[PDB]
């Protein structure tokens, strides 16, 4: 395994019927073969909380879950260089302030089972979704 | 329709995706009209006509009065109002024009169309609109 990334990201916590409530969630980068099968290559997100046991979510995507990503989220890059725009991404959320526009926001949308990450980029009429992926607690 | 007015009416560079086979290349004909429906409380009404450039061609359209408006602006999270929509989508449709950056895209979805205007940075297709059509 491979830490890439590994430091706290402002984000944007919908729990279920709760309003948005700005969070400080620690966001873990890593990468590496997968666990049964060493001819496949894997990358593993963690987003977590330092103040939660319970607050525990994961992702992963492999080289072959990579090409129904690439069409889906219409990426360009290949899956190396997938994680490296993500971090871009996310330090795009850390550095955000409040006054500043375009601004980078991210959003974790929880629901049972279930939790959509979503990074947006908030012009002046819209919220454009730069990345869209699904977690599970 | 009273005080109808016609904010767009120029062919527009579309990328027609294509399932089985490479996508082709066509220009469209984009005509949006706005208007008021005193049939339905005076409610002012938006519409976008989507056609090929030819005697046999196609029409989708997509209808969107001032009331349900906050449907599509949930949908695609927009900041704006009913009034100030068409404005943000024909300089979105001139980018289309000019070269590339943005590109206008129309795919199927079922019986439906999807019309989508992106924009290429440096990894992906960034979606800047996603509007659902209905021939």
């Amino acid at each position: 395994a491979t830490t890439l990334f590994w430091r706290p990201v402002p984000v944007h916590v919908k729990q279920q019927d709760r309003e948005d409530v700005l969070e400080e969630l620690t966001f873990r980068i890593l990468t590496g073969v997968a666990k049964q099968n060493h001819n496949l290559r894997i990358l593993r997100i963690h987003i977590s909380s330092d103040s939660d046991l319970f607050f525990l979510h994961t992702l992963e995507v492999s080289e072959e879950d990579f090409q129904s990503l690439k069409n889906d989220q219409e990426i360009l890059v290949d899956f190396a260089s997938f994680p490296g725009k993500i971090i871009s991404l996310l330090e795009k959320c850390i550095l955000a302030q409040p006054g500043d526009s375009p601004r980078f926001q991210a959003v974790l949308t929880i629901r049972g089972g279930e939790s959509v990450f979503k990074i947006v980029e908030i012009n002046d009429w819209k919220k454009l979704p730069h990345i869209t992926l699904a977690f599970r607690p």
